[PDB]
């Protein structure tokens, strides 16, 4: 698997989510760096 | 989430997998 | 990305789909 | 599809990505709100 493809899939999934879900994902990303 | 978007994202992910991974996903679909 | 993680994520997504969506994903696997 | 399941899948995918990919995803999330 390539990062480019995974990023594209993640964008598709995120684009439909509510603010609640987006806020949860952002907190998780901030834990990864 | 809509089914259309999730299906689209899954297809993008599957296009990156090896035959082994594709076979594992196919078996899981059979479990559902 | 590792195949193991992507496969795991795909399974989580597939557990949410209807039969119609699962059938579409299965057909796509056949295309790969 | 439920948001909870999609969020869980997104977390699995993000957890493996490089800083480059994570940075791209974050910019995208900020566009969704």
């Amino acid at each position: 698997p390539t990062e480019t493809g995974v990023v594209q899939a993640v964008k598709v999934l995120l684009s439909e989510l509510s603010v609640e879900g987006l806020d949860e994902v952002r907190r998780f990303i901030d834990a990864l760096q």
